[PDB]
């Protein structure tokens, strides 16, 4: 059942904002690690004094990478005289979030059709301000409120090229990297406690529960109105057995963030074998594959869907597949992007749900913890 | 003249620590883009809850990457009850330097006879006290005293496998990348007034003015007894044409540090292939090549050094080159390291004074900002 219920339009996702100690370091290991180009700039050699961003894209996938200068080289300006390209920037915030959290996602970034009436239609709705609409060489509308943590979703619309001030990357430094990964499929937050974090967000969103179908957590997703703009949420289940990797979470990432991204791959066995082959060389590591158990289990739930070809290239890449009762899904999931065990990423692909494909089609991998359990314990 | 002057025994240089926000992205990043093995680390795996550290080894170059974790993993313990394998680092202190600073060397680390002598002596004539002399597992000792701005002159010595604490790292994890470089040759920084950090430098460590032969500095180099331990330092020069690159760094760093670092390889000529290779995907860039004026008058300096092939494989590379009267330098600079223009690397290479070669062969390139203005205003 989907209400419908969004208060204002939404569009896609539109770009993911981390907030860094040296956004050039960050940015050159992404790029390397999942395939995306150097595609925009706004830095000194931009006239911004204040931070240094950069932007890799793979697809209509957006990573934005950000870090504060020196406040002293911009001690005489003003918010009116700012040389800064995305003017909800504030050094302090960001030496705080960055100290406080570690390296991390501050701002989901959907783009809608009005980020003003966005704006103001969520803070009539409960939505906590966080920075206000601000209209950029009249041009491009931003405004954020707060999601959850340190966490913002910044509303983004367009009149009519990523922000104004941001320059387009010289084609000697943009290298055209690509590993098939094509756009953001859902970001999931961690939250010590579930109930209060949707009842906020749903409140000043609109968006409804994404229906789905003793491990750690609980969660639900919350969906706009298409179901393209996709936030799970989850919190620990305490007192369990094994500690739960949601705790875990909140307690080296100093409370609630952003947990994982996942990522869109129009081939997801080229991505796994590009970004595995990159591992041990300034890439991104996976997860410890499952037992042959799991893939020996394959057969009876997807052999359907998968040929023994396509499950035995599952097996060595170490890919996991879930079905729903309308599509399959095929995922995995990387280690910690940094030094604390908070942020990871998934690469997925999704099977089945033409009409295009309909949002979410086969779920988010809720079976593969069942599944996964009984592999284990098994072998 | 080399008047062997030190005053405690000085070995050679045993590595370099970068202070960062995210050690793991800065180390992959370097790692690919410099072809160094991860080889060591100290982390939450090894039982560290207070920092993460990781170490790249390329011959015998050792680089280490750590930055603080939340200081609430670690709020309950006490210095002798600590989980650091460095006892030495501070949040605070790490984290202040970081947000100062940026990304850049928070010591340099020589090898000596005696770490608790060479404290005691360097602070006996005049060196400022930075971390007293701890023995760590009975087994190797460290000390810190202050160099210049917020960077330290690390003491290691060891009574007989980089430090107690590290685990070396797993070979599935350890890729055995390698593109020739093998030792520091130099480490250089940047001080507003030159008299006075030498002054202070010599004055504690015995070290005397290394032997050499109007754009933008005045220097000098600080060398041990055998000179392979060299510590340039650099001041700028004020009211000129073009404004010092040293008093740009001063202002970007927030004061003085370290500006670069110099990394011999052992044929340069595959190193930069292979750095070049990947500046675009992961790597580091380098300054713009000379113009092929510079590389039409390499003849009449060199030319009984290097052959017309080895001199047209300089000038694809943007190799420079320079000559003493003992010796000839290769050299190359990559634009700066992380976000801010403050520090780079050098990677050279040394001919001649054989007997092993003598330290500082060739001199630092002094003799190339006059060939490089003549060459630029010819043009
Ligand atoms: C992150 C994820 C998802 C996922 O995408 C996702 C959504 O999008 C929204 C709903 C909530 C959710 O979870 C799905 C399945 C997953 C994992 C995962 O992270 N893991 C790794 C793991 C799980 C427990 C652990 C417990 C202790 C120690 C390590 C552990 C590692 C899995 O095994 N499955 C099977
Ligand atoms: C860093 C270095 C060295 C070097 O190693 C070194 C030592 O070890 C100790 C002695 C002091 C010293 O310098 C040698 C030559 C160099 C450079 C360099 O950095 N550059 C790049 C540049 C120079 C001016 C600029 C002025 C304005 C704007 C950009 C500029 C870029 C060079 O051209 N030469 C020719
Ligand atoms: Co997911
Ligand atoms: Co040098």
């Amino acid at each position: 059942k989907n209400p419908k219920s969004d208060k204002f339009k939404v569009k896609r996702f539109h770009h993911i904002e981390f907030w860094c100690g040296d956004a050039t370091n960050v940015a050159r290991r992404f790029s390397w690690g999942l395939g995306m180009r150097f595609s925009a700039k706004s830095d000194l050699s931009t006239g911004n004094m204040v931070h240094a961003s950069y932007l890799l894209t793979s697809g209509d996938l957006r990573f934005l990478f950000t870090a504060p200068y020196s406040p002293s080289l911009s001690a005489g300006e003003i918010k009116p005289t700012t040389t800064a390209s995305i003017p909800s920037f504030d050094h302090g915030s960001c030496r705080s979030f960055f100290s406080s959290h570690g390296l991390g996602v501050r701002a989901v970034a959907i783009e809608v059709e009005d980020a003003e009436s966005a704006f103001s239609i969520s803070v009539a709705n409960g939505a906590i301000p966080s920075s206000p609409p601000i209209v950029l060489n009249e041009a491009v509308t931003i405004a954020e409120v707060k999601l959850y943590g340190d966490v913002v979703l910044r509303y983004v619309s367009y009149k009519a090229e990523f922000l104004p001030g941001f320059e387009r990357v010289e084609d000697a430094s943009s290298f055209p990297l690509d590993y098939g990964i094509r756009r953001l499929d859902h970001a999931v937050g961690n939250v010590p406690e579930l109930g209060p974090a949707l009842t906020y967000v749903a409140g000043f969103t609109g968006f409804h529960q994404f229906a789905e179908f003793e491990s750690g957590l609980n969660w639900a997703v919350l969906a706009s109105n298409d179901e393209m703009v996709l936030l799970p949420i989850n919190e620990p289940v305490h007192g369990t057995k094994r500690k739960s990797q949601i705790q875990t979470y909140l307690e080296h990432n100093e409370g609630a963030g952003l947990q994982h991204l996942a990522l869109m791959s129009e081939d997801i066995f080229r991505t796994l074998r590009e970004m595995r082959k990159r591992s041990s060389i300034g890439g991104f590591d996976f997860m410890p594959s499952p037992p042959p158990t799991y893939y020996q289990n394959l057969k009876k739930r997807v052999g359907d869907v998968l040929s023994d070809d396509q499950i035995k290239e599952c097996e060595e890449l170490g890919i996991l597949v879930d079905r729903d009762d309308q599509g399959t899904l095929l995922q995995i999931f990387t280690k910690p992007l940094g030094d604390r065990p908070t942020i990871f990423i998934e690469i997925i692909q999704r099977v089945g749900c033409m009409m295009y494909q309909s949002g979410g089609c086969g779920g988010f991998g809720k079976g593969n913890f069942s599944e996964l359990f009984k592999s284990i314990e098994e072998y």
